[PDB]
C-alpha cells in the first residue's frame, strides 16, 4: 500500500504516496 502522506513531509493535504 502507498505510504499515506498525511501531511508528514510533502503537501499538507493527506494522500497515499505511491512512490518507489
Amino acid at each position: 500500500i502507498c505510504i499515506f502522506c498525511c501531511g508528514c513531509c510533502h503537501r499538507s493535504k493527506c494522500g497515499m504516496c505511491c512512490k518507489t
